[PDB]
């Protein structure tokens, strides 16, 4: 099975769960638990992702963006990479991670570590 409908015609597809809650604690690969796959609005629009521990509450939004526009006052711009290689973001009063991504089924998965901690610190 594939993941292109055809050769590609078809806009860029990824998973789509809105405002969901989540138990990614540490960083280093977390997961997220919807499995719901849903294709952009838009072939310019990507994927971002963005995990939040509230106090005593983690919530992870997943939904497509355009990576052209602002987001939270922000210029996005990591949509480029094909995979989440933003590291964690600082939000004043909260602890907001960036991770913005144009590959198909991107946010199931996400990546804190590129290499996956290959460097393998003890």
């Amino acid at each position: 099975v594939t993941d292109n409908a055809g050769a590609v015609k078809f806009p860029q597809l990824c998973k789509f769960c809105d405002v969901r809650f989540s138990t990614c604690d540490n960083q280093k690969s977390c997961m997220s638990n919807c499995s719901i796959t849903s294709i952009c609005e838009k072939p310019q629009e990507v994927c971002v992702a963005v995990w939040r521990k509230n106090d005593e509450n983690i919530t992870l939004e997943t939904v497509c963006h355009d990576p052209k526009l602002p987001y939270h006052d922000f210029i996005l711009e990591d949509a480029a990479s094909p995979k989440c290689i933003m590291k964690e973001k600082k939000k004043p009063g909260e602890t907001f991670f960036m991770c913005s991504c144009s590959s198909d089924e991107c946010n199931d998965n996400i990546i804190f570590s590129e290499e996956y901690n290959t460097s393998n610190p003890d």
